[PDB]
């Protein structure tokens, strides 16, 4: 969240190394990955979180307004930020 994507890319390879097992750890590096302009490896952690993806679907088949407000008036923030952001752009 805050762009520092070498400590993000550390702690969850460091996350990895602890507990490989979840899919969201895979994913975030991933698109860490991706914002790091790095496509080869992007491309292995996809197929990798892909067939897992499957395999976990086939195991498991196998085997709230006052919250939300608050998700949509952070949407509503980052738009107004953005779009300011377009207003510096545009010159």
């Amino acid at each position: 969240e805050i762009e520092s994507y070498e400590t993000a890319k550390e702690f969850y390879e460091l996350a990895i190394k602890s507990e490989p097992d979840d899919l969201d750890i895979r994913v975030s590096l991933a698109e860490v990955y991706y914002r790091l302009n790095d496509p080869e490896t992007f491309k292995h952690m996809l197929v990798d979180v892909v067939e897992m993806r499957k395999h976990q679907v086939d195991e498991t088949l196998h085997r709230a307004e006052r919250e939300r407000i608050e998700r949509e008036r952070r949407i509503t923030a980052k738009v107004v930020d953005k779009y300011e952001k377009m207003k510096k752009f545009e010159l």
